[PDB]
């Protein structure tokens, strides 16, 4: 029970990663939540996860984003409809998928008249997802935040090495 720390709470992931990912389209989110324990190095690593899971996962990101803004008004219903594979049940894998897609979706409504307006909706309903899922899920799966950062720099690592060669 340390996803239950108020310095790890969901929103602070989503927010941050949120906010990261319209900046690296050159944006900002005027409407970003603030970050109570501002950011946390757990925070970082999932930047890092999210580039890195966006970029294996891009060509199925445009379906699925092209699938969520569909309607011009994004419901929590459609969102579970077009997240509901997301991450090929709260696995980091998943989770980091549903955070790495909303902020790519988040970045490809930030700007847009009609869509800017929904990118708050975004974030609430990704927090949303994945408290349930791991608050239930994670006890028994045996996962935690800090098993979270060991796979992590393994990855991140893996990432630098590969693309280094």
């Amino acid at each position: 029970n340390d996803w239950e720390e108020p310095r790890l709470d969901i929103e602070g992931f989503v927010v941050d990663y949120f906010t990261h990912r319209i900046r690296q389209n050159g944006m900002e989110w005027f409407g970003a939540p603030g970050l109570p324990s501002g950011v946390q190095p757990e925070h970082e690593m999932m930047r890092v996860m999210g580039t890195i899971f966006e970029k294996k996962h891009a060509e199925n990101f445009e379906t699925f984003s092209e699938q969520l803004l569909a309607v011009p008004r994004i419901s929590f219903s459609l969102y579970q409809d077009v997240v509901r594979t997301v991450g090929n049940p709260m696995s980091y894998g998943r989770l980091i998928g549903l955070i790495s897609f909303g902020g790519f979706v988040a970045a490809k409504m930030m700007e847009s008249v009609e869509l800017q307006g929904q990118v708050r909706n975004l974030f609430v309903y990704t927090s949303l997802f994945i408290k349930t899922r791991i608050r239930n899920n994670w006890k028994e799966h045996n996962r935690s935040w800090d098993d979270f950062m060991t796979l992590g720099k393994q990855m991140k690592e893996d990432y630098e090495r590969a693309e280094a060669e």
